[PDB]
């Protein structure tokens, strides 16, 4: 009886699955790696640290290779609860990787806010947040350092850890550039808060050590690294309507094998509003209440996953005139996209299409050559906004193709593209293979 | 000192970790695959589409192989906050999956709603929730699309890509059943809502096209999936009562070599009510208030995670009269079996025993030969539903062995089974290895 | 046109990517394993179970292998809601594992405590204080069977499964201690409950039932586990101040290679108690209302996330004399340290320092001997506990050295390490092959 009568239960259906054994399940031989050591070590901030102001740093020589990356800032809020957005998020504007002059990647706030919609989920996601915003209800005055982790290629996996040892003859150097105007910080929607105190700043890079023999290999071979690439051009001009349905053809401009196409319509004024206020709980200002305004977000709850507030209606990509596929809508992109390839949850007004089968991943599944496509066109359709936003009952209650009048604001349309390229290191020296 | 003084720290034991390494941390070298591309094409739907109905899909052939399958559907509810629970999910009733005129899989509402209790969680699960129900408190006449992914062998993992470049003489088909009443959508309990719009419905299959080489390949040579199937033979008919403890001995009727069994107590009247209605939030209609009714439930809020409201005191199954395994209570196959082998989290009223020591995975990790043993039952024990079900004091603060008096409603016993089978493609035909 | 047209979208850097094609995507080839079977056993328990009892259980030879072990319980709880903070796993106070009479390892309820915090996540955690605690507002008189699972090296992945079969002479031992006061349970701070029932006790194990060859192979040949022990030498005194910032050097006192360390500061008092109580919703009992009280914590709501209540400053490490690793805040080991090796989120009060690049997989990556240092030191700085702990303005609008005058309290420092050792089994015995 027991376990022992289940085994006797075999029969001809059993040789799929245990006839001639190949592996089993209760002796793991664990494999042997190369000795190592990791160090976080602090870098010296070049210029004046202070808001709208940039600073660069270089990469200091003090172990082999490095990974991770951290951006510590000290910030002290100006208002109550839920008046601030990921600000220490928002205050990287944009930071730049260099290696012996030339640009390897540049990153941008608004991408780090859309990787985090996309990418991120669960616990992590809210670790996140702890790590780049007020999240316990913290009053006027209060004080905290915030952790921004960078995510370049070799900040992601320790498989592409760019080697400093191998590079004896190029520098390397990030270049940051601070925000002017933060939410809850510094300044009240367009009003500053008076005695507002300047941000502090320090950079931390974590290096590893390697032993005798593989110190020798590092230094001495030549190295080829398949990493990965933001592509951003700009953001273009959305022209969303509330009496009829626009529509749009953004000719894209990327190249390189790409792994997903990743978009959002914002509205400016707001740091990551990718949809519209109403006068629902967590879509305005004082939402509920006789104080409410479809004129300024719950700051602290600007993300929304309420599909009716987002402005997209439908969308597809055109190749060289041709549909690449058929017209899906806005949900689509923004639920099942990241649905069959991420398996998170994405606010509404952020949008995905993967070439890729795990564009999370870092071993390649599958891309697009877009230096091979002569026209690539993201053609887009939008809701009519014609919904009256400060009506519970007519947000709560309306049809597919409408949004509420205030996505009108929607005006920047940031559109991203993710690609690999090849990393080669040699004679001291690392330079990019391909350049479009 | 810092790092590099820990690269000295080397000792005796460190000849397990790092004598003679095999592998590095620091330089991974990633795998090439295949040129494909993928694309989502919609598919004709053959047949009236509506509340009762069936209709049928036959794949047309656009490309190579064919993954993900989703079913768009649009709803407009005929209630107020809280009065669906997952509607899209309920309208696809069943759905079927034939080659060649042979049924290679069937999958029914209720499966879905287990296996989403069982083997989704954490952001993954709320997102497929916003893809097949409303979620952000819509009112009366709110219209939404919804998206209903597949979960056939061949749309859970790439790897089982179906080829239909192999089956040039077997048609693909998809039969679907439509459900009649779906609550909060056309009705109200069993009253119907007047002026309720008939659904729209469409089907979009997403294709892998192949370069010249592997396009051959699929063509030419004969091919051997290890596919899943999903077992269910009906409906049981529990009879818990409200005195004593009764007991029950079900045989279960299942064949092939099988990963798990899952099943749940249902009250037929409730889509995915597997637990007693009860007095405290969330259990039953206006629960907490003068309005409260433990005949209707809390429709948004149908599920629970309180072990209280379920009906299963112990159960064990038996192999040919002998125990398979000691018996356990119900609350061991609803938080210990999911813990051991899934590390999510599942509602009340949902029961696993795996024979697989990783059941989510698609590698097979352990199975029981169903088709080897004569005699194989589940012996169940419930408990006395003697807790007055309107008393939050009475339901809030009880013993292990009793449920509330509503739980003599659970009258429908759903016993699922996934095993392992075997689908040969050769000749442009393909056909199951094993029938039982 | 669509994605037959991406296909010819083919360019000189798809050469890294598919050319001469590795691997593809669409035709996995499962793996055949060594068929087993599973069975959940119930042990026979030595000694009055009891509070403050000590009992013991010999695992039966039942099966070849062994990997769960979960221990149940069945408690009344002596409260209302939010009066309990994981009683079950209070009850557990600490569990010897023995094989022929030599400890293996040997765990403690606040590692429990500890594990929970650090490397669970998500819904498995919630799982977790769903099989320990009562989670759906239970009243006085509420019974509920526990199930707390034993986190050894054999339990947590069936790669290490302990071989009874290759054990013939050797015992295999638990030794559990329970706790003499629960919170919510027996006493309610320190007045006991009248009538408090004693706890009900039983152990269950997983057999594993090998097939003839496999259990020929493990019964004749000689066996090397790679495993993990437990470091812990007792509490040490922390001595955080109101007035200024103390500081402190405690000498650690661990051995082999060692994968990362974890600590917290624990009021003694109450279980879980790792930050400091304060007049703020869900810190202290009653808060925000007439009865609150800082004395008293909201024993359902103990853990938070708020640094502000966490009572470390800054610390690092000293290797013989000189800096590990430069000083950080304690925020850095509790956010930084698990997002970038954990990936989860981890509760204020809990600090992680990692010397692997994936301490919560059993693959080694990474450590640190200890064996081979003379002097381990970790420098700690503490807060100035100065704020008042009773004012929401106060503890919600702060500066970063600082925390409520309550953290006082948190004067029990218990810090951990995780290390490797190594499991030989021969002849029917087994033994550690290193000792320090
Ligand atoms: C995003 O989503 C989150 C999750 O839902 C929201 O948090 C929830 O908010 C609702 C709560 O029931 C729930 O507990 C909470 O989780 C979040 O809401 C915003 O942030 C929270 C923390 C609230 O802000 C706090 O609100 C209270 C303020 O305290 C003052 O309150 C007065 C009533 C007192 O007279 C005064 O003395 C202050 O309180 C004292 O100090 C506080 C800190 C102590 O807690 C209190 O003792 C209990 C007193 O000590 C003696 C805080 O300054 C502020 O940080 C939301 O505020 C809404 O909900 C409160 C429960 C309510 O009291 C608020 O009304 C006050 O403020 C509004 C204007 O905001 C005034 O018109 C009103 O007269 C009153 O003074 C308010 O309804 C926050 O939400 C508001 O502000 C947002 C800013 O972007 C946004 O505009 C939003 O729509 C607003 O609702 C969400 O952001
Ligand atoms: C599942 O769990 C969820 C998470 O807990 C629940 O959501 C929470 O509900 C409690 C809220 O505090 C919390 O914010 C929310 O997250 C969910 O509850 C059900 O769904 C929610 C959205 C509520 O439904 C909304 O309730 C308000 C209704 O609006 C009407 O309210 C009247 C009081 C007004 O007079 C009338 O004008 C309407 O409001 C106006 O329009 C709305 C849309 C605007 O928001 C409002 O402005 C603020 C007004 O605009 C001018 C909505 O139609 C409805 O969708 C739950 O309803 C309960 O909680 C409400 C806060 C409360 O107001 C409700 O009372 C009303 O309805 C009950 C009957 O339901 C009447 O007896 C009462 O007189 C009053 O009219 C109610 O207590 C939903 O829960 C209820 O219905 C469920 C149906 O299955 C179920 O029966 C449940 O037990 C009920 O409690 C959970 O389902
Ligand atoms: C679900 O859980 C909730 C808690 O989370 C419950 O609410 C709690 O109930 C206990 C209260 O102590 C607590 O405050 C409350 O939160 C809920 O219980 C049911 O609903 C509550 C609100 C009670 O209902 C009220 O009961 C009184 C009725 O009024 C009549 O009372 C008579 C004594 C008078 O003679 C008569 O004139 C009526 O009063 C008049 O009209 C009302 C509307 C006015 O408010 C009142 O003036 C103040 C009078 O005006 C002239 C109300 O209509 C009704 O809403 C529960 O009722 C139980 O507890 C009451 C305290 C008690 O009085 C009730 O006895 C009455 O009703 C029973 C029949 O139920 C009669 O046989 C009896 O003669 C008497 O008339 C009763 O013990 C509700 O619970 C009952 O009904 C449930 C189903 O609806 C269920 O069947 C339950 O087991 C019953 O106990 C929970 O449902
Ligand atoms: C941890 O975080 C959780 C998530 O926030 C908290 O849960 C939330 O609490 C706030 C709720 O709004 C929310 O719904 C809930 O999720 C948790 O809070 C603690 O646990 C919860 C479940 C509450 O305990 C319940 O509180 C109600 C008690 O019932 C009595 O209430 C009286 C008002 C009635 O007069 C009496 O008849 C009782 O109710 C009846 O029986 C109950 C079970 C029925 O539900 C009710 O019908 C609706 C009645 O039936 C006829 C329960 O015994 C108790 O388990 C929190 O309690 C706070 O919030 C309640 C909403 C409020 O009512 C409570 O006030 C009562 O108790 C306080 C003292 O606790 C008294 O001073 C007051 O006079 C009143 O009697 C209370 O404000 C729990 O929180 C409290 O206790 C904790 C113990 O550690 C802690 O001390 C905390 O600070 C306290 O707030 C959090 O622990
Ligand atoms: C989508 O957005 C649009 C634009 O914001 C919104 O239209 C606005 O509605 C308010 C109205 O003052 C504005 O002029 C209009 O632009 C739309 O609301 C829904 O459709 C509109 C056209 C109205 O419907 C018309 O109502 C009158 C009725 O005779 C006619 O048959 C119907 O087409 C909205 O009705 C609301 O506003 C009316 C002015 C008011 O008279 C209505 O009350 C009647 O109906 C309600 C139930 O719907 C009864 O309870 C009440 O006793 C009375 O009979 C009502 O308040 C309509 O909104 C309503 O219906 C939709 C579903 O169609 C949703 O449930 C809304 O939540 C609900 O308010 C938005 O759908
Ligand atoms: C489980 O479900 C059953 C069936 O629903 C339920 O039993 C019902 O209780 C209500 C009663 O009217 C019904 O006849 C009965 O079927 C049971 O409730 C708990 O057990 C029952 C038997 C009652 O206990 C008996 O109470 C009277 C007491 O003299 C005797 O020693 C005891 O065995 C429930 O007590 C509640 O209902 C009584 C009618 C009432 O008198 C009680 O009040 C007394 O006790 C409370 C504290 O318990 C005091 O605050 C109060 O001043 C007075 O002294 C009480 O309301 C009993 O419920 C109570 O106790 C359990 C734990 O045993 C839980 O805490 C409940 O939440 C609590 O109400 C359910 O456990
Ligand atoms: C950190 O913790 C410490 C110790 O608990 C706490 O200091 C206590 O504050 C209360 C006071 O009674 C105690 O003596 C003191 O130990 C500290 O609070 C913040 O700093 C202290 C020094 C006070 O600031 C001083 O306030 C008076 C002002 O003239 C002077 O310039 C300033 O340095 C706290 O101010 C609060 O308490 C005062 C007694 C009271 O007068 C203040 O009201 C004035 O200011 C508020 C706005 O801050 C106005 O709304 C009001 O009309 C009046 O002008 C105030 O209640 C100070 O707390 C306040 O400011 C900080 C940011 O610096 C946070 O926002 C607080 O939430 C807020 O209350 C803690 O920061
Ligand atoms: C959207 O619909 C709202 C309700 O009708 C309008 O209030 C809003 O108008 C805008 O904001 C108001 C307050 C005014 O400033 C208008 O000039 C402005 O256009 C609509 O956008
Ligand atoms: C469960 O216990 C409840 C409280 O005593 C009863 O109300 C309930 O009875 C059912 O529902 C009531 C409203 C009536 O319709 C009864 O005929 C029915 O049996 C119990 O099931
Ligand atoms: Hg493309
Ligand atoms: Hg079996
Ligand atoms: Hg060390």
């Amino acid at each position: 009886a027991g376990g022992l009568s289940q085994l006797v239960a075999y029969g001809a259906q059993d040789v799929y699955l245990t006839g001639n054994p190949q592996i089993t399940f209760f002796k793991t031989v664990y494999r042997r790696y190369t000795n190592f050591a990791i160090e976080s070590i602090q870098q010296t901030i070049n210029g004046s640290v202070g808001f709208g102001n940039k600073v660069s740093t270089q990469i200091s020589r003090n172990g082999d290779l490095i990974t991770d990356i951290v951006v510590e800032f000290v910030l002290t809020k100006g208002g109550n609860g839920g008046t601030t957005y990921y600000p220490a998020e928002e205050l990287l504007q944009d930071v730049e990787l260099e290696i012996g002059g030339q640009r390897i990647d540049k990153h941008y706030n608004d991408w780090f806010r859309t990787y985090d919609a996309l990418f991120r989920m669960n616990d992590d996601r809210y670790n996140y947040r702890r790590m780049t915003d007020w999240v316990n209800n913290e009053l006027v005055g209060a004080q905290k350092r915030f952790y921004v982790p960078l995510i370049f290629f070799f900040n992601q996996t320790p498989g592409l850890a760019l080697p400093l040892i191998a590079l004896q003859y190029h520098e390397v150097k990030l270049y940051f550039t601070l925000a002017s105007q933060v939410q809850g910080v510094n300044y009240n929607g367009s009003s500053a808060i008076a005695g507002a105190a300047q941000p502090t700043m320090s950079v931390w890079v974590d290096y590893i050590f390697l032993d005798t023999q593989e110190r020798t290999r590092f230094a001495q071979l030549p190295h080829e690294y398949l990493i990965e690439q933001l592509q951003f051009t700009g953001s273009e001009t959305a022209t969303p309507s509330a009496t009829t349905q626009a529509s749009q053809n953004i000719r894209l401009n990327f190249n390189h094998p790409t792994k997903y196409l990743a978009w959002n319509f914002n509205n400016p004024t707001n740091y990551g509003q990718y949809t519209a206020l109403a006068n629902i709980p967590g879509a305005c200002s004082g939402a509920g209440t006789a104080a409410a305004t479809v004129t300024t977000p719950d700051y602290g709850n600007t993300g929304t996953y309420n599909e009716q507030l987002a402005v997209l209606d439908s969308a597809k990509i055109q190749l060289n005139g041709q549909d690449r596929f058929a017209t899906r809508k806005g949900s689509y992109f923004n639920k099942v996209q990241p649905y069959q390839s991420i398996g998170g949850v994405t606010p509404a007004g952020v949008y995905l299409y993967s070439f890729a089968l795990k564009p999370a991943g870092r071993q390649p599944s599958g891309t697009c050559n877009f230096s091979r496509i002569d026209n690539a066109t993201l053609s887009l359709t939008y809701k009519t906004c014609s919904i009256d936003a400060t009506s519970p009952a007519a947000v709560l209650g309306n049809t597919e193709t409408v949004t509420a009048n205030t996505a009108t604001l929607l005006t920047a349309l940031n559109i991203y593209a993710k690609n690999y390229n090849v990393l080669r290191i040699m004679s001291g020296m690392g330079g990019l293979a391909y350049a479009n």
